[PDB]
């Protein structure tokens, strides 16, 4: 198929998400409603139950609502069964409607539907086109107390309706009791409980096994994405392994929730987005965004430099997921913020980089500060704002235009109110013009694009003050661009040779299926290289002029660049693909007596890629952790490394550019053919 296609659950790059709470959108069966103090029909108490559910998605993907607005993908709240009692928190009387207090991860929120309207709802969408995200948090249950068992559910977790355990009397360790995070430090804030969260231990073999048995479960129902929660305040190391279980069984696009609070640069965040085998929702780009558009505490040139930092900064910044609001900050939306501003905000998201996602309620100017009031029930379905206008117009042009879902972007024009960037991508072009200044217009001159000679319309219409413009060789002719205009000028064209727009997944062991999209490939079955070796026949199980479905080549794991060769020439490299030495275990190494200086950490590496080849690079594990699980002078740390083998380590003190190693022979252990294990060994 087409890498346009619904079926290619492996990117979303052509795709527009639209995020939202299943229980604030549209209550289609009023059946399935909570009873008493749990329920209000007015849904004014927004920390009860409005009555949204999957019966309400499904009339309004039938009634065209989505089909007309442009979105291609749904990103809904976590189906699993939640806690059923209610909470009071300090007077106020607290549900699980949002879907993050889990107690089942195999049986489907009653009030959201049925096991069954849940394969109704993946059935609809996929018929128009509609792909299906879902939210999964693997990193607590629900609201417990230690001492006290009468608390919510005492964060109790089901196996299909049979009784694992609940943190009090928790013998086996399913949970960590090691008190609440005060978020002091990144160890802090995963091996402790997020706020009365009961956390999981995912070193614990049973909740292992049971969080990957539990994700294939929904997989094999049809999902086609999945947008983790919480990803910083589980293991690294767990979480590489948990998703490479899910890319050897069915690879779809997942990415990960890392909150940041500003636009700057963040080492473990772009440490998380590159190794941990999916990408996040883009904070940085947020920040900017509303910085510029929404708060005016920055300028345009913020906004192009974030646009280069996060490039540089992420080996895939095409996966990172954009937005300019969701639930966990303000409404964009307020009473000193423009209808313009928001408009703008949305065209500059659906034409950058990365993957677009919107919550619902933008298209309506939807207003609400702080949770819940930004979670408010959906106040109409009006398809005549001038927002909903700007979505479907500039979301297909992400499956029309591989410059706008592929392509790199440049600065060709700017100051403190105005900028002017450009898409490209092979002969395919897009140049966006945005003056974020509601009173004066701006005088352009100067101007230059990749545009070829030709007359160009704004593909807004005019609706927000866009203007059309002439290229004579790239060279714009003089123009003014209005007080708060935002024009879109773009020039696509047929590929003649092979250009790799994406690949996903990025990661994965010999015998997996990847995904290549992009241009140019010929219908006749060429060549595909990982670094130096060619993989061809059979093992190229489908070839397209868009896309290409490939098998992983049995190489040596480590990292390499993909190409593609058809009719003797060469595609452009698409870098940085982990190749991994086979299935993968989460051990735990802990290490003894290993005192060290001020300011000097302790890495660890060993004798496989996933241990960094004795590397002392940004390849070695670590630094290691030393205050929770275990403490200083003993550390420890969770890696994802390949099941059933005997591997060699070291660990290594580091602190400026001296590199102090263990002394003796190297350590070894033979990892198990599955599941979870510990090791520890004393300093030597
Ligand atoms: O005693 C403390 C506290 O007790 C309760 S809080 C109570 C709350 O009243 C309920 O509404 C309910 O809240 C749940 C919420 O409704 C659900 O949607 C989820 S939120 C989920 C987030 O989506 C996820 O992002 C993450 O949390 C992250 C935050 O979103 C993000 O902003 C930061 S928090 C960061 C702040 O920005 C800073 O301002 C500063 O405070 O430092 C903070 C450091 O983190 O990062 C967070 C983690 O990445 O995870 C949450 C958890 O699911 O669940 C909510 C919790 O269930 O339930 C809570 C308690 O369970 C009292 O009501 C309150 O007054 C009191 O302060
Ligand atoms: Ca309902
Ligand atoms: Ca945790």
């Amino acid at each position: 198929d087409p890498d346009t296609a619904v079926t290619n659950k492996q990117s979303f790059s052509t795709d527009v998400i639209y995020q939202v709470f299943t229980d604030r959108f549209l209550d289609g069966n009023p059946s399935n409603n909570p009873t008493g103090a749990a329920y209000d029909a007015t849904c004014s108490n927004l920390k009860l139950y409005c009555g949204g559910d999957w019966q309400g998605l499904i009339n309004k993907i039938n009634d065209n609502y989505f089909s007309d607005l442009g979105v291609t993908a749904l990103w809904i709240s976590q189906p699993v069964e939640n806690i059923f009692a209610t909470i009071n928190y300090s007077g106020v009387t607290n549900t699980a409607y949002h879907g993050y207090w889990a107690r089942d991860f195999k049986k489907t929120n009653p009030y959201f539907g049925t096991m069954a309207d849940f394969q109704n709802l993946i059935t609809t969408a996929h018929a128009k086109g509609i792909k299906i995200v879902i939210d999964f948090a693997p990193n607590h249950t629900s609201p417990a107390m230690e001492t006290d068992t009468s608390f919510a559910e005492n964060g109790r977790l089901y196996d299909n309706g049979t009784l694992v355990g609940g943190y009090t009397n928790d013998t086996n360790g399913y949970f960590h009791h090691n008190g609440g995070s005060d978020f002091s430090s990144l160890e802090n804030g995963i091996y402790k409980n997020l706020y009365d969260l009961a956390d999981f231990n995912h070193n614990n073999a049973t909740i292992d096994k049971y969080f990957k048995d539990a994700i294939k479960l929904w997989l094999d129902m049809g999902v086609d994405g999945i947008r983790v929660d919480a990803v910083k305040h589980m293991p690294l190391g767990w979480q590489k392994s948990w998703m490479s279980s899910i890319y050897a069984h069915k690879p779809v696009f997942t990415f990960g929730a890392w909150f940041l609070g500003s636009a700057a640069s963040d080492a473990d965040n772009t440490d998380f987005a590159n190794k941990s085998g999916m990408s996040l929702l883009d904070f940085r780009f947020n920040s900017a965004v509303r910085n510029v558009f929404r708060d005016n505490t920055s300028n345009m040139y913020a906004l192009d430099s974030m646009i280069n930092s996060t490039a540089t900064d992420y080996n895939q910044v095409n996966d990172q997921v954009t937005f300019i609001d969701n639930h966990d900050m303000d409404r964009f939306k307020t009473s000193a913020v423009n209808n313009r501003r928001l408009e703008q905000a949305l065209a500059f998201t659906l034409t950058s980089r990365g993957v677009p996602a919107i919550y619902y309620g933008t298209e309506q100017y939807l207003t609400g500060n702080g949770d819940p009031d930004n979670r408010a029930k959906m106040p109409s379905f009006s398809k005549s704002t001038t927002a909903f206008n700007v979505i479907s117009k500039l979301a297909p042009l992400r499956k029309s235009n591989p410059a706008i879902a592929y392509g790199s972007t440049q600065q060709r024009w700017i100051n403190n109110d105005v900028y002017v960037y450009e898409r490209k991508f092979g002969k395919s072009v897009a140049v966006v013009a945005v003056n974020r200044n509601l009173s004066t217009s701006a005088s352009i001159t100067g101007l230059s694009t990749s545009l070829p000679t030709g007359s160009y319309t704004d593909v807004l219409g005019g609706v927000l003050n866009g203007n059309n413009i002439t290229s004579t060789n790239g060279s714009i002719n003089n123009f003014t661009l209005a007080a708060g205009a935002t024009a879109v000028w773009q020039y696509t064209t047929a590929e003649t040779t092979p250009t790799i727009g994406h690949v996903g997944p990025v990661m994965g062991k010999p015998g997996n299926v990847v995904t290549i999209d992009g241009r140019g490939f010929g219908s006749t079955k060429g060549t595909v290289y990982f670094g130096t070796t060619a993989v061809t026949g059979a093992a190229i199980t489908s070839w397209e002029d868009t896309q290409i479905k490939v098998t992983i080549p049995s190489v040596a794991a480590g990292n390499y660049a993909v190409k593609v060769a058809a009719s003797g020439v060469n595609s452009n490299a698409y870098n940085n693909f982990t190749i991994l030495t086979g299935d993968q275990v989460t051990v735990r190494f802990v290490v003894n007596n290993a005192s060290t200086t001020l300011g000097q950490n302790l890495y660890l590496t060993g004798n496989v890629a996933e241990l960094g080849n004795w590397s002392t690079g940004s390849t070695a594990i670590g630094p290691a952790f030393n205050q929770v699980i275990h403490q200083y002078p003993t550390w420890y740390y969770d890696v994802s490394v390949p099941a059933g083998k005997q591997l060699e380590f070291k660990f290594f003190k580091k602190n400026g550019s001296t590199i102090t190693w263990e002394s003796g022979s190297n350590h070894t252990f033979t990892t198990p053919a599955s599941g979870t294990a510990t090791v520890t060994v004393n300093w030597q």
